[PDB]
């Protein structure tokens, strides 16, 4: 329940940078 919030951001900047 605390991995979906971090997994949604880690791939939010790793796909644009």
């Amino acid at each position: 329940e605390f991995k979906r919030i971090v997994q949604r951001i880690k791939d939010f900047l790793r796909n644009l940078v």
